[PDB]
């Protein structure tokens, strides 16, 4: 059952190395994984929404509170943007 949700992602500039909020709103699909192995709730992204000047692309999306480390908030002044880190580079950012 890939359900569908709205949420937004997270650009990274080189100029200034830093994670901003993406101005394109998107979607994401919650999964039961690929076959229910993990209970995973696989969450792919995609550009189905309106944007905003910045053409993005699906992304694969996933949720393991025993594995990539959950990040709210970095400190200093920000928002909420949930990104996930694993540890080798599946490290993705995510806001609403």
């Amino acid at each position: 059952t890939v359900i569908k949700f709205r949420a937004g992602v997270c650009e990274y500039n080189e100029d200034s190395r830093l994670c901003t909020p993406i101005p394109v709103q998107g979607e994401i699909e919650i999964k039961p994984n690929e076959e229910e192995e993990l209970g995973f709730w696989d969450f792919e992204w995609r550009p189905t929404e309106k944007p905003v000047g910045r053409e993005l692309d699906p992304i694969s999306l996933i949720l393991i509170p025993g594995e990539t480390m959950w990040v709210p908030i970095k400190s200093s002044k920000s928002g909420r943007i949930f990104a996930l880190v694993f540890s080798s580079n599946e490290r993705y950012f995510f806001w609403l």
